[PDB]
């Protein structure tokens, strides 16, 4: 038996695994598919072969992921900047400017305030007592509502949703304005954080980290997906879909909240926290590889198109290039190429597309669903529980954390928290 | 004997006198001067034969300054836009952009942050209820003092001090921080909006309202200096420096707060406003006209020079121009011909000065001061109080308006509350 089972093995469960094991206790790590890094996936490229891309998880920043940043310096992984981006083909209008802050003098006064608003706002939240725990309702309501209220004109507008599409992965209609502030928050209470802090990407794939740490994690079991954990006993059992139980004396879910509905926890979990695990949080997120044609390069493009926001990703050829799309899949249907088509030409009418390349997290049995979004109302009721033991059943990962949710940091964070708890534990 | 004397005819005089005789009352306007306008004074360049310009009050703006657009469009004064600036020499470092917005990207974080405590703080004023009256002391403090907790990257930082220096007349180590919070509460809570209200002139001079304004008063004396007013009787009596006295129901000084300290006043004025008009406001700005050769049309300069700011005022020839310049008379000599070559060089290396022109206000025994702006610590402790009346002497004028100080258009609103408290009352 071990002292410690982690289910899943993305950056969380990695995390978990490894400082459980150097802190001297037997830990197995269970992994339901056919390798670790879990969202964080590194892999050659469906369209130009020999080219590795990342088909989730991408980009970071040392100062807003210090975590990240720590283990980058751990395991000496290298690291460059994103692609800066020198040409702007906007869709936000005619008085847009081709800038990256796209903002024209007229509609200076206007952001001014909205800053100082959706500040305030953002500035309601704190980061350790959970979106459900600070009277925050009001604020929990559909996002073109509380934008609407801003009274932005048109590109300012325009140029807040677009990139809120993007963050978020969902319409403004579906998107809960406290979470967008909530990112704010996150961001050190900065807006211009949010996309700023797309900073560094791995210059060989974020696999360079995931094998790093996976070489210290002792015993992995791949192809092995936790189908019950149940803690009657004096020991935790748990139950593998094909296989043999395993039994330790805490287990860690570091499995994807939309994923946890799917096991059997015995007992049940808390009455409080089932609703929104048999809901599972909104997030609809969806990250479209563009094989181009006639594309110069470090474009960047934001505007109204069912791509709200489409950039450069990298350099394929002195021809070709990869850009890459946000949009979210409830709004889009990637395997409708012509939809593609005519989102990229919306913004590049020159541009011919060659092909795509991504992956539906959300009909992947492994995740059903790409990062954490909730629906509007689910966090202003539960949230901070939902990342909460337990007894001796922990829960972690990106889409719980209070400090950096929907990022690699906010894997690491609760990871450590995980950690700590069972380090500091009495049973 | 009048039921009104107006002391003073600037444009709250003007206002007051005008609207009481409207109202059937029977009204004496005495100026102590050889003309009607006071701190706003058009006349012809002391540089360039024929030309006119404004040597003290000249830029509106219709959206933030109500009272005074309702004027212009009252006698149909037209007005034509400030000159465009179109060429932007700033001393504000190597990073800045020479715009209008001289912001760099990499400082953009940091101005979100103090745009957030900026409008935070001047929220904390209510427009109404006086600067002494709403526990603002903390804020009361010296601006270098304010500026150095926002923690400003270089660009931002010289740049909302040359501004400020501009606007309040006074270095950053004399002026009040709540005031320039006060200034940004004035322009419905906008920072940008202090420098974005000088937005139209008049085209035809000042004078041109000034005229329209007297036209309707029935009784004016000029060179009349009033020295004392004695309340002490049944019927106020306005003594007059080498005249005949005159005698009303009711006074109102429409008189710079400056020149207050000149006048006996019988019986004394309130204790607690005894100190400050004693010791007078601090306000040192210093307008001027700078006569060049060989700048372009359009040039805007902001920057950490001793004229904080530099800017295109009129078109003289294809080859000569006038720029204006402020800046304080604490801490520039005018009369200093060397001093300004040197201060324009600084911005514009090219450019030849040919001569100036400015009217030294502070030294004038009409004025004491340009426009009004409080030493450290003045208006938190007394301030509403200089603008309510003593019995039956009521007190307007720019200087001591709530609501748009040191503007015209608090000169038009404090003049409206004098009217409309005579009009209602009851002796
Ligand atoms: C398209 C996309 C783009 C993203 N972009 C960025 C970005 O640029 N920057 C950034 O910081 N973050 C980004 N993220 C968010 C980030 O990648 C994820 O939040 C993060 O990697 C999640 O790590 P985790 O350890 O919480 O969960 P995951 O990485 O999801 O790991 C969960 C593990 O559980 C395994 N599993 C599931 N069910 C079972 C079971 N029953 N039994 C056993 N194992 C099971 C899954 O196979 C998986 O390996 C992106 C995510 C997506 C989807
Ligand atoms: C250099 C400068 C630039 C400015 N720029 C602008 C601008 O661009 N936009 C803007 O809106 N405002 C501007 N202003 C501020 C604005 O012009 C003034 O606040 C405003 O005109 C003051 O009007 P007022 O009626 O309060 O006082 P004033 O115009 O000062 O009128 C006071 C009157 O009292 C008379 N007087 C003094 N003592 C006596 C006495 N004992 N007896 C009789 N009469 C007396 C004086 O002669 C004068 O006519 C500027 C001011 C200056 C000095
Ligand atoms: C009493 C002290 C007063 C201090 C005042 C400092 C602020 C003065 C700003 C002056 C002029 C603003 C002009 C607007 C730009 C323009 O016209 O020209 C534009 C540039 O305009 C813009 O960049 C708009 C974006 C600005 C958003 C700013 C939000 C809050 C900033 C608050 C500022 C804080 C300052 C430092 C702390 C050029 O192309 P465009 O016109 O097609 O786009
Ligand atoms: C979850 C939703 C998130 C929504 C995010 C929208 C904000 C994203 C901004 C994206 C990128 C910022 C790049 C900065 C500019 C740059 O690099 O390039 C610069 C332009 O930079 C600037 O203009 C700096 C001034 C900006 C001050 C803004 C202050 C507050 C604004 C808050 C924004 C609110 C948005 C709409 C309501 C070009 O020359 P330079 O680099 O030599 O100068
Ligand atoms: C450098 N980051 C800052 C904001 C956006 C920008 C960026 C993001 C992605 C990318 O590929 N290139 C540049
Ligand atoms: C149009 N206004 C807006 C801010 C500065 C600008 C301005 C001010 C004075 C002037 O002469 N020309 C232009
Ligand atoms: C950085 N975030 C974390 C979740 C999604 C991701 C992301 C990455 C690039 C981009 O343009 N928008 C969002
Ligand atoms: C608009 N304000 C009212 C008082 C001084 C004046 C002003 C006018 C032009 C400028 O650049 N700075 C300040």
């Amino acid at each position: 038996m071990y002292d410690a089972i982690v289910v899943g093995g993305g950056f969380s469960g990695l995390k978990a695994a490894r400082d459980l094991t150097n802190a001297g206790k037997k830990v197995l790590l269970l992994e339901g598919g056919e390798r670790l890094g879990g969202r964080a996936y590194s892999r050659e490229s469906r369209n130009v072969p020999g080219l590795r891309v990342e088909i989730g998880g991408a980009y970071l920043h040392r100062k807003h992921h210090p975590r990240l940043a720590a283990e980058l310096d751990r395991y000496g992984i290298p690291t460059a900047a994103a692609s800066e981006f020198t040409s702007f083909r906007h869709r936000l209008g005619p008085t847009a400017v081709d800038q990256a802050f796209p903002i024209p003098g007229s509609e200076a006064v206007a952001v001014e305030a909205a800053t100082y608003t959706l500040l305030r706002d953002a500035h309601r939240i704190d980061l350790e007592k959970g979106l459900e725990n600070q009277d925050l309702e009001d604020l929990d309501i559909p996002l073109n509502e509380y934008v609407d209220k801003l009274d932005l004109p048109p590109v300012s507008r325009q140029f807040l949703l677009a990139w809120a599409w993007n963050m978020l992965g969902q319409p403004a209609d579906q998107a809960s304005a406290l979470w967008m502030l909530q990112l704010v928050a996150a961001h050190h209470y900065s807006i211009l954080g949010v996309v700023l802090s797309l900073d560094e990407v791995f210059s060989n794939g974020s696999a360079d980290l995931v094998d790093a740490m996976s070489q210290e994690i002792p015993e992995i079991r791949l192809q092995t997906v936790v189908t019950g954990i149940d803690q009657s006993g004096d020991v935790v059992n748990v139950t593998v879909k094909d296989g043999h139980a395993f039994q330790a004396h805490s287990v860690i879910v570091a499995t994807p909240m939309n994923t946890w509905r799917r096991i059997v926890f015995t007992p049940a979990l808390p009455e409080r926290r089932r609703s929104v695990i048999e809901e599972g949080h909104g997030g609809q997120g969806l990250k479209i590889l563009i094989h181009v044609r006639g594309a110069e390069a470090g474009i960047e493009c934001v505007g109204d198109g069912i791509f709200p926001t489409l950039y450069d990703y990298c350099e394929v050829s002195e021809s070709e290039r990869l850009l890459v799309a946000f949009t979210d899949s409830g709004s889009f249907d990637p395997t409708d190429i012509g939809a593609v088509k005519d989102a990229v030409l919306y913004y590049l009418p020159e541009v011919e597309v060659l092909g795509i390349d991504y992956h539906d997290w959300i009909a992947d049995p492994l995740f059903e669903g790409p990062w954490v979004a909730p629906r509007v109302g689910q966090f202003s009721r539960v949230h901070k529980e939902l990342g909460e033991p337990a007894g001796r059943i922990h829960f972690v990962g990106s889409d719980v954390s209070l400090e950096f949710p929907g990022y690699i940091e906010g894997a690491l964070e609760t990871a450590e928290c995980a950690v700590n708890a069972i380090l500091h534990s009495h049973h």
